[PDB]
């Protein structure tokens, strides 16, 4: 009958045994070439328009839109917990705000600078990031100022740009995260910024390869910044486009850039890859989108896989192909998660 | 008996399981058992067998540990007793260990790699395509990541 | 007496077993770093003066000279199959027409512009590229402006070329193909189109590294392009070149090439592997040659290898060298083929 | 009306300068890597059976099937031109003679043992390679011995050519080139020479990167070659396999190759590139094969391109690629065009 049939073996070759370095917990921690600990992590803000707003985003799971006065109940025990940093995003929605220049980008009154001046200050510690970027002030909902085609007009967009950035800069913003995708604004922005005399204050966090993609979706609920007149495929890069994206980053660090943002990231992660030898010697960021946030939390719905898990295992996935850090709506989880772990 | 994996014993039977596979007729072997120098062995029973210059060995060298083999327990009613495989499996932030396994199966005979999961390891499937530039990598989109 | 000797013999080495990989006909694709698709063909036209012309050009087989009336009916089928790019070539025959300054290279109602129009109006699909030199306008036949003494005079070529260049794209070509290969066009046709508001619409696909030689010679009929003055070695490479090829392909991606194209190809596939190292970014195209194409057709004629086969050798040939992208006269051809492979 | 454009010019900056380099006919001399000389010509010499015999190979235009009786006729004017080496093909007519292990392949009275001789004797200055294969000597025409199924048997195969293959070394021959193509034949050649002590005055060139294809239809006719049981797809390389190919140059020179050979030529220039790099310390060969040759003249004789002109472009091709050697049936007249050239 059939019996275990086993095949005659040669002795072991020393090179074959890779087992003698992760067979302890302790040993898959040496393993990592890098851990994951709270200064890490970067949580992203919704400012909203009416201060008194604490509103829940339907397709975005347990994120709401704060308005200033809700914001030092949210923010007070994040940072108890080692909160370091936050990155804002504001989402104005008094009407008539909105208009094809992005002016409102700036506003003195508006969410983002109302809500650097409040952290700054109920917060000294806290370190500020904010996104730039015109697609949540521009009628149109595009990332930049349209010639009347419909197309990008690139010069007048960087120009604007530059001022937004500046702008919040001198609002008290430690840094300033253009995620746009049009050529050459880090380079107006720095000079922006050195002509500002803030360069030396201001870490210019570039979204250096941002592709076009199916995961934005809950984004565009929060921030109320779906596009008008299309896609956004000029600007951003084609998913399949590993070529440009490595331009993209040395472009970017040649014009300033002092770090890098790759986003998405779990389906980007060989980008994060070519981005840490391309940039070497900066500090580089996965931006765990908001449609890679919410298919977690739907297939750990489903039973499909577990929430904390998936989602150590998806963030220490960004530090092992190379990022030091990582903008995430998972940060309150892992805030408590790390006291742990 | 301690319910550790025996090497040895373990890549003897593997080897002599895909050699039979080819015996009866399968174009290609891919052995996801993640044991030390099974490919070697695999390799050499073919070689034993003739069937080396007909079967491509379709190694699993880079496969992680992790929460996204979940739907393929069922269908293959594969779930282990006597705990975790993560002492064969590569931790999730083992970069360097899937890198040296990648070396090391292509050294034994692998013709061609695979890497497993995929999407939540593109960068060990970017890394893979410079340490075995010259062979066909190929991606496992697993059962958890499907689901 | 003489019988069969055989060695003695020690165990079969591991590392010599490559067999294992290629052993049946669906490895020996796996085996490919690149797999052939009908969106990688790119078609060459020969626009008339003439729009009712449908020539027969001798020396090309199966390629005519097609007046823009009779395009509709030439371009239907092919793109019924799966065209979906093609570079067009102009042959203004009206005498009077051609000058020392190339004047009509650009005319709007010259051959290449009409075709463009044509084109953009009956197929909007087709991505349209146009070659970008002088020679086929030039009462001269050389590829740019001379000075009195026989020679290429640089800046005003260049300052020419980049006219051309901006004029097609200003009449709606998607993309510029510089094959004059006179130094620093390419940047001078960056900044054109950049100051045209038409860079972020327009692939600069150049001709960086184009060779001298022995293979062009069914083309010159085709284009009624034969010089007048000599040889075209001193802007040609040399064939035996390597290190200016090298130079080139360099330069050109510094100013602004978004893809570059290898020509001839065959002849020089060690260079599209050069070209894929250092322009390992960008798109990069083989160009079969008039003269590869038609050395095809007669070895096939003459019974010495098979159209159909040698044409898939030498086609995939492109691929592993590391071209992406392939202008040949085989298209119609292929469009076919890769139906059934 | 339609004038010419001329856009406005920036100065021209020095990178976009390559013209200083290659405007006169000795610089495109000094722009060559390597400069094609009499003394890397290598000669095919198809032996025969008939010591008498001087036979035309129809599909091989101006190369004959030469008996040894024959062969100082032939011989004394090339080598009084500067032919300095040969590789002997043997086509043994006799009928009996074939069987199914190449048992001929070494037979001291057969035509290469008896040219090998023959030379030694009449040219002692000549160079003799010996190609080493049993598809001329086989009943089935297959590259080695086979198994039942008609599959080839490696280690079979092996042991009978590295016999061949020390056998002519025995019998003079100073190089030995297996154009088999089955895994681990070197080591076995290289160890069976050692074993005879012959390793150290005996160059093992390896055709390490031949491609199965559409280019070797005359050296079939001209060696009574053609296989019975299929392709040869199994052991040629696929035409695609480029990862193949480095790792078949890898195993080679790490098993004792002195020197390798690429076959085709022209149609794999790339990967006589890729062999630089790998085998940057060995000589590398190119093989101008049988189809790339016929179709070369067909071309010509048809006006398509001019005989000698492609021949020198095609040729310094190979140079360019990486090779410092050359297999060509265009060695008579190279040996006569490099006196002027
Ligand atoms: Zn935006
Ligand atoms: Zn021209
Ligand atoms: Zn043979």
């Amino acid at each position: 009958m059939h019996t275990a049939e086993f095949l005659e073996t040669e002795p072991t070759e020393i090179s074959s045994v890779l087992a003698g370095g992760y067979n302890h917990p302790l040993l898959r921690q040496w393993q990592s070439e890098r851990q994951l600990t709270k200064n890490m992590l970067i949580f992203p803000l919704f400012i909203s328009d009416n201060p008194d707003d604490f509103t829940e985003i339907d397709s975005l799971p347990n994120i709401n839109r704060i308005g200033v006065n809700r914001l030092k109940d949210y923010l007070k025990p994040l940072v108890a917990k080692g909160l370091r940093s936050v990155i804002l995003f504001g989402v104005p929605l008094i009407p008539g705000t909105k208009d094809p220049v992005g002016t409102a980008a700036d506003d003195p009154a508006g969410p983002v600078i109302q809500g650097i001046k409040f952290i700054r200050e109920k917060f000294p510690e806290l370190y500020i990031i904010c996104d730039v970027c015109l697609c949540e002030y521009t009628s149109h909902g595009h990332c930049g100022v349209l010639y009347d085609d419909g197309t990008i007009n690139r010069e007048r967009s960087v120009s604007r740009l530059a001022a937004v950035a500046v702008n919040y800069a001198k609002a008290g913003a430690h840094c300033v995260a253009p995620s746009d995708m049009i050529d050459g604004r880090i380079r107006d922005i720095k000079r922006g910024l050195i002509n500002a005399n803030l360069a030396h204050k201001t870490f210019v966090l570039s979204y250096a390869a941002k592709f076009s993609g199916n995961l934005y979706g809950p984004f565009r609920d929060a921030a109320c910044s779906a596009p008008s007149n299309g896609d956004r495929k000029c600007y951003q890069l084609p998913p399949a486009g590993r070529g440009l994206a490595r331009r993209a980053l040395e472009r970017d660090m040649s014009e300033g850039a002092d770090g890098i943002i790759v986003k998405p990231s779990t389906f980007y992660l060989d980008i994060m890859r070519d981005a840490s030898e391309i940039c070497k010697d900066l500090p580089i960021c996965a931006y765990h989108v908001s449609g890679e946030y919410a298919m977690l939390h739907a297939a750990a719905e489903k039973g499909v896989v577990d929430l904390k898990t998936i989602a150590f295992e998806s963030h220490t996935g960004f530090l092992r192909a190379g990022a030091r850090l990582i903008i995430t709506y998972l940060a309150p989880e892992f805030l408590d998660w790390l006291d742990e772990e």
